[PDB]
């Protein structure tokens, strides 16, 4: 069994750099408290046993209340008045940090206005090692660097806004199965454990601890710790993964809480990294083992002053009011239980934080819409003599749009995955309402919309008629607590939902003039259809949240110039992406193995390692205007040599081996400042080229810079950065950024820091991971 | 719209009757969508539209929190040759269709702000909701054409004053009306006798007659 | 609100009479324990940690495994090549002492050839208070006397089988709305606390402690403490109920296990009368309260005695065999974790325990048929000419008889209601399947079967052409912990299931010689149809378990004529029964309360209190002969004076206000023995009747014997005695029984004892409740 070695003491705050106001307060705020307080801001309250998804005990002495730790990643769960965002998947398909950090500020006035303090997102874990993972569409891209630039503008957004968010989940919780075994039990497997992930150092800094590094360095209050293990040692008791990798090499200074209910050592977490415990016998015994020396008092100090530099770096002092909505009903008053008798007291204000947030919605909407093909299918104008729009995904949810319970469903159009990730709709603008207004408002053509996925004689009838056919489908998923039609939360494969297929074959038969729109959490296999000379056009929209129908037909009829780029690969066959689904238990009643054995090779590095071709790669999308690129510059910036971090900590102050010592620490060689040791942020190369529009429309472009580092276990090109660009008919740009050392380098397990190796390295510059249009050497110094 | 050969089918908002008496839609606007349309387009308050007579469970939880809540339900009729859900053309009750009086109750017993609209061929028995003091409004709206949606909202949202008048009476039973409808054949296998019995004492002269109150 | 006084000390065992030498066989094994072995013992090792629905902690030291503890009152629950046996309101409905007997000890054979301790079961709360409650059918019937003869009956055969009986559930269960607050909240009602059933002392020991004395004194190993509070305190930790009414006045001396997770005080429980806490976390806390002496020696000494004893008397150390089956999964090995590594081991031996079990079920299946009309539809010859077979209640689970977790669906023909209470069908033989088979061997006319209620132009067509027409129609109910169309657990009316009605009204339009079989639960409202001319016969034939279609066409067809008599009252509306069920929480936020205010008013009580008159009343059923009933006589016997009880315990051997006093007792002056005062069940009168068969087939008579307690609250009658009888054409025998003090008994809360008022009693011999044909006054003395 893969192992994961020991790593104490558990690392307390420097408070340096952008984190001293923050450490300085918490300081001067945890000197005033007795154990019995500090131990409360560590401690869950219950589940359901308070407002808020978790709430922290309370400090009445000093007036201050529980922090209040409310999802999801895309909104404000159960809560009314409130909007519902589109999925992270959504983003990182805009390749757009603007709007990314406005997408995380809005979410974050709206937690703020509800009285939130921790927004429970956004998502870098999963990544997306798989591509039939349930939970991908939470998060961004499995590409580290696009996953971990949106991730850090979310966390911006957020924090400005002045909520904390929480970076999670931490770490390898890839897949859904396996996770917890409670859940596997519920689902007829016998097992006692939870999954581990066994991720080997090297896989780790290269690919999933990436945006992680990320999230650290954009100031991130909180991390949330993983359901699953990692080399058979769960997340929230890995001293390994928590001490060494996030406290000490990231040398993140916030604080780390459970997933709720994610199995750890008691007592023995909080020695090996963890400092809040969700969603609540802790707490006593927290009490007990500081009393009786079992846990220094400087860890305990120390797990109250990360949460309260968290509390006091967002500037929750400030903006928090009092928690004015109830997760668990949406009745206006309710009964609570008094000193004496009970009370009947207002549990609901029904606050209405929704602001302007709808524009925004509707802008991610349209920017994350990829064109994948179009032969003369689109623009559309709206004066189409007779349009036809099919699939049950362009319909109606039938039971209400927040019919089904955590989204657990696909009844008509996809928006939103499902489990925890989710808020409520405000209302949802559906496709076929959106298609019939643009038409009524204009041409006033005939239109008809069938949305029965079954009614295919009707879909025939239409099509024959039709000057376009507008083809909606979809895939679902979500976390696995939800299982839908026999989805446990993964995917149980990567087919079109609810006989979509079909739905294409039979329109496209009749109608030589077929739009084919997927609202997909990730990849399906297209291959079937999407050569299909009769579809002249193809879309992914993913999961755009409220204003999804408007977002799309502003792209479809052409007031949008479509300029999202896939964020996954999408390949011919499953076989195609490696890394097959555990979903079969294979080690006894104990933990399943869920070995990492392609290291960094996942979604694109796999298809260009085994010289796999895409039927889209990432990276790729289509505009109504074309772009030419040329004249790459490649600037060596002479930056000073690498050092590897070095010194000492102070020792802990107060206000298994080592895990009790607060003496002075060594600095790792890697670490030494949040986010890895500062000369790695170093800038080694500037790097430019020209992008023109050579076309007769306004268009964005998504310039893409990779980077082959050259070895033979490196992959052919990684993404390194990216640029969303605004450009009019035959408006040029120069576009220029920089390679910093860690852009360019490794991870070394036994130096334990990141190296620049002596193979020779390329930079590329394309519009996709295989439209590499320009290219230079990178002259080494 | 047109997916029920001669709208042969009681499918989403009724606009039209079943059999020759028909024609195609060019498009059909629902309540649903002008409904949406309206609101988004004005106050852009919260809206959800439950459309399966069934979600019970789904229509209790969204009236509760509702400010308003505008509950939509329909009874069908046509031409012999076509048969929907054992009515042979004519009627074979004059209740709503799909548990609409089921939806009413259920809104109504979680809302007091509950709107009725009904889109029907010709009377139904609403004896047991009509007086419900949970249902605010009333409104019967036939079989509106292509426009449905439209129509109905310039009038709810108070663009036109209601100004149309029953063309036919709505009684507390089916016996109210007289006049039972001939079903099984009272002369062998010759031409069956529908005997006009009651004269020019049809709808409410038949009312009047037999001083009987209609709702 | 209601209130419970507290009663401490919790009573020890005297191991007086016909428990003497399981006592002493107690001692000496408890004898040679450690206190931890003791608390093993007490202390569940939590859910679906083991093999049985729940296990004791094992004494390795002398080779003593856990006890194993399974359901379910009509089988072996959980387990493979076992029998489906009729539920327990069919063994009511038989009116048959040996056949519930019988019944007992086939369940006993095959618990104890599966290695079971303690079969959880029977049922005797709920009574049936409620027409609507879902967990009626478990138990017998909302009488006191039926219930309480049947029980017993059913013990002494699980018991004399070799396996210990576990009468459930102690007290006051009788819906399962708020049973319990965690499931409340899962259908979304805001509650803390289970319902409190408020029931004062005249109620209690006169209606539902009755059946539970009768179970005391056939000598029941176990007794199970429901969910829900009695007057606001928890049955597993209400003093009262334990200590001093089971464990007092009953003077039981088996052990009290609590329901699966039912609340209690903690080590409180102990102390209040709790001696075995299920499923499983209070063992250490158990060990602790005894070291730190908040809990007596005396007290978990007297625990561990009593399950050991319990152990003894019903033979446990001769029949025990190793657990040879798993209740999780049906693999027949699996993995098991180990000092280190993991063993792989056999977990299912698939022993088959049915031997010859299938002749009892159906001859208990025949047996519980109740013909309420006929008016000459039967009995059927199978040479009719075209037999019409209608309804879903015909035809087969199509998703297999076990397709449905726990029974919690109602497909195809009803056999065995939802939850707990349940068992796996080797086989089921649906009436489809016998009735063809009935047809085909004999005159073979044609026969059809159409089992989809929602097809009725078929059912018209076909039942157009029937000689004879069989409708079938069901009504399902069951645990809480299952919801069935809407139906939480309880009944949320009293329809017939899937449009039976309908079909019912279709089949008799088309012809007029139409029989109707009703699967139901309990009472469903049939004033609509039971009258119509068209429905030659109606019978009852409830929940017949795995030989339901063979048990039935035994008795359609003239082998068996039908002798049955409802259980239960059928009445005209659900307003008839009275006692509404509390469906919505009343008590805010805290304990709903239950007031059970109608009294010993339940069933056909209440009917004949508001001379109410039932469709059908309680007692009622026909035969294919008349009988006759002649000659009364009344015998004074003469019996000596009652006596309290006197003197006192010993004081509490080792091997709140009173609750560690070891000291000795004084006893309650209705107390001294296994079901109270000896001189309660002194003979005061033996009744005698003579019974003669006046038709042409031999039949069975239910006799019954009525009493009038004769005071201003009492009952115009209640049940006291009944015997099945089988009488051929001619046939005469003298039915001779006797009444008991405590038979003309009411009770005294003052005086805290049974007393004979001076009020005339009259009894009253006679075939229901209202056909009274004969009646004598009890001679005072
Ligand atoms: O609902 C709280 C918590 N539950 C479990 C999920 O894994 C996590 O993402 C979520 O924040
Ligand atoms: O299954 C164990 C246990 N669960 C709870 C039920 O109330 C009881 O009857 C049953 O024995
Ligand atoms: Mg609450
Ligand atoms: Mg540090
Ligand atoms: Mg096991
Ligand atoms: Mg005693
Ligand atoms: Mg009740």
């Amino acid at each position: 069994l893969a192992y994961s070695p020991p790593f104490y003491p558990s690392p307390w705050m420097d408070g340096n750099g952008e984190w001293a106001e923050a450490y300085r307060r918490a300081v001067d705020f945890v000197s005033q408290l007795t154990l019995a307080e500090k131990v409360n801001l560590t401690t869950g309250v219950g589940w359901m046993q308070e407002k808020c998804v978790g709430e922290t005990g309370s400090i009445p002495r000093l007036g201050f209340r529980g922090l209040c730790l409310q999802d999801s990643p895309l909104g404000v769960r159960f809560a009314d008045y409130v909007s519902a965002f589109p999925a992270g998947v959504n983003v990182a398909a805009t390749w757009d940090k603007n709007l990314a950090y406005l997408r995380g500020k809005a979410m974050g006035e709206e937690h703020r206005g509800k009285g939130v303090d921790v927004q429970l997102g956004p998502v870098a874990g999963p990544l997306g090692r798989h591509p039939d993972g349930g939970r991908n569409w939470e998060g961004f891209s499995p590409d580290p660097v696009l996953t971990g630039v949106l991730m850090a503008e979310t966390i911006k957004g957020i924090q400005d806004a002045g909520v904390i968010a929480c970076a999670k989940h931490f770490i390898g919780n890839e897949m859904e199965h396996f996770r917890q075994a409670s859940e596997a039990v519920g689902y007829g497997f016998d097992i006692t454990e939870s999954v581990s992930s066994n991720i080997d150092d090297k896989t780790l800094h290269e690919l999933y601890l990436w945006p992680f590094a990320d999230a650290v360095r954009a100031g991130v209050g909180s991390f949330m710790c993983s359901y699953n293990q990692v080399n058979n040692s769960y997340s929230c008791s890995n001293s390994y993964l928590l001490n060494k990798l996030l406290k000490s090499e990231l040398d993140f200074q916030g604080f780390v809480v459970s997933d709720w209910g994610a199995h750890h050592s008691g007592v023995g977490a909080a020695l090996a990294g963890l400092d809040m415990s969700m969603p609540g016998f802790w707490g006593t015994n927290l009490t007990i083992a500081v009393l009786n020396g079992t846990v220094p008092e400087w860890r305990v100090d120390d797990m109250a002053v990360r949460i309260m530099a968290a509390f006091y770096k967002v500037g929750r002092d400030r903006y928090q009011v009092p928690v004015n909505f109830d997760s668990w009903t949406r009745d206006e008053y309710g009964y609570e239980h008094a000193l004496v008798g009970q009370n009947y007291v207002k549990v609901n204000d029904k606050v209405d934080v929704r602001a302007d947030h709808a524009d925004i919605i509707r802008q991610i909407g349209s920017a994350s819409v990829v064109l994948l093909k179009n032969d003369g299918g689109l623009p559309l104008t709206g004066y189409e003599k007779f349009t036809g729009v099919f699939g049950e995904d362009a319909g109606s949810n039938r039971w209400g749009a927040n019919g089904c319970s955590d989204r657990g469903c696909d009844n008509g159009t996809l928006a939103m995955g499902w489990g925890s990730g989710t808020a409520d709709f405000p209302y949802l603008v559906t496709p076929e309402q959106a298609i019939q207004n643009e038409i009524l408002s204009k041409g006033k053509g005939l239109v008809s919309a069938v949305t029965d996925n079954g009614a295919l004689d009707q879909m025939e009838q239409v099509a024959s008629q039709a000057s376009v056919s507008i083809v909606f489908v979809n895939a679902d998923s979500g976390e696995g607590y939800i299982c839908v039609d026999g989805n446990e939360g993964d995917r149980k494969n990567l087919t079109l939902w609810k006989g979509g297929e079909e739905v294409i074959k039979t329109v496209a038969a009749n109608c030589n003039n077929t739009i084919v729109v997927m609202h997909t959490v990730g990849p399906v296999l297209i291959d079937e259809w999407y050569d299909n000379p009769n579809v002249t056009a193809i879309v992914w929209a993913g999961l755009p949240g409220q204003e999804s129908g408007n977002s799309l037909v502003d792209v479809l009829y052409g007031r949008v110039s479509p300029g999202g780029k896939t964020p996954f690969t999408w390949g011919k066959t499953r076989e195609s992406y490696g890394a097959p689904l555990l979903t079969k238990p294979n080690n006894g009643k104990g933990a399943p193995q869920d070995d990492f054995t392609e290291g960094v090779f996942i979604d694109y590095r796999r298809f260009d390692k085994y010289n796999e071709t895409p039927i889209y790669e990432f990276g790729f999308g289509l505009s109504y205007t074309t772009f030419e690129y040329s004249d790459i510059y490649v600037q060596p910036l002479n930056a000073r040599p690498y050092t590897p971090a070095s010194g000492s900590t102070k020792a802990a102050p107060t206000f298994p081996s080592g895990a009790t010592d607060g003496s002075p620490q060594p600095i790792l060689p890697a670490g030494g400042a949040p986010g890895g040791n500062p000369g790695l942020y170093d800038e080694m190369y500037r790097v430019s080229a020209i992008i023109t529009n050579t076309g007769n429309v306004v268009g964005d472009e998504v310039p893409q810079l990779y980077v082959s580092l050259g070895g033979p276990d490196d992959p052919k090109v990684v993404l390194r950065n990216f640029d969303r660009i605004t450009l009019h008919p035959g408006q040029q740009t120069m576009w220029t950024t920089t390679l910093t050392r860690r852009d360019i380098s490794n991870w070394d397990p036994a130096s334990q820091n990141w190296v620049v190796t002596k193979y020779p390295k390329t930079v590329y510059i394309g519009s996709s991971s295989r439209k590499l249009h320009l290219q230079a050497p990178l002259p080494p110094y």
